[PDB]
C-alpha cells in the first residue's frame, strides 16, 4: 500500500474510546517540538488540510524538565483556559531553548506579563479549579497513551504519527508528507 502500519504511522495496541480527534503531544523543552512550532508549523499544516468537522487538541507533558516541565504543564493549561496560546507558544519555547531565561515559574509568569495578560488574571488563572482540571486532562491524554516521547500525534485514539517514517531532505516535504497522513488516518 501507499500508506503502510509501521511506515508512516503506527496503530494502537490498546485504543482509546472517546479520545479527542487530531491529539499532539508536546514540551517546551522539546527540541524536535520546537523545530515543529518555530520553523515547520506542523499543527498549523494539519489544520489546513483537515477536513470540515475536525477540532485539533494540544497538550504539554510533565516528563522533561522536572519542576519547571510540570510548571509548564500548568502554564499551558492557562494558556488554554484564557485562548492565549497564540500569544505565548513562541516566547516560551524561545524562553526555554533559545534564551534560556526561562528558569522558575515567575519567569513563565513574565513572558504572559509581557503578551498582555494582566498579573491578576494570570495569577487567578494560575490558581484556579478550572486550570487544575485541564491540568489533569494533560496528564491524562498523555496516560492514556502510553506516552514517553514528544513531539507525538494520534488521531481518533487510534493511530500514532511516526515522523521517522518520512523523508527529511526537503523540510516543505516532509511537512505536507505529515500532514497528508493526519488527513488520510482521519478517513479512515
Amino acid at each position: 500500500a501507499q500508506y503502510e502500519d509501521g511506515k508512516q504511522y503506527t496503530t494502537l495496541e490498546k485504543p482509546v474510546a472517546g479520545a479527542p480527534q487530531v491529539l499532539e503531544f508536546f514540551s517546551f523543552f522539546c527540541p524536535h517540538c520546537y523545530q515543529f512550532e518555530e520553523v515547520l508549523h506542523i499543527s498549523d499544516n494539519v489544520k489546513k488540510k483537515l477536513p470540515e468537522g475536525v477540532k485539533m487538541t494540544k497538550y504539554h507533558v510533565n516528563f522533561m524538565g522536572g519542576d519547571l516541565g510540570k510548571d509548564l504543564t500548568q502554564a499551558w493549561a492557562v494558556a488554554m483556559a484564557l485562548g492565549v496560546e497564540d500569544k505565548v507558544t513562541v516566547p516560551l519555547f524561545e524562553g526555554v531553548q533559545k534564551t534560556q531565561t526561562i528558569r522558575s515559574a515567575s519567569d513563565i509568569r513574565d513572558v504572559f506579563i509581557n503578551a498582555g495578560i494582566k498579573g491578576e488574571e494570570y495569577d487567578a488563572a494560575w490558581n484556579s479549579f478550572v486550570v487544575k482540571s485541564l491540568v489533569a486532562q494533560q496528564e491524562k491524554a498523555a496516560a492514556d497513551v502510553q506516552l514517553r516521547g514528544v513531539p507525538a500525534m494520534f488521531v481518533n485514539g487510534k493511530y500514532q504519527l511516526n515522523p521517522q517514517g518520512m523523508d527529511t531532505s526537503n523540510m516543505d516535504v516532509f511537512v505536507q508528507q505529515y500532514a497528508d497522513t493526519v488527513k488520510y488516518l482521519s478517513e479512515k
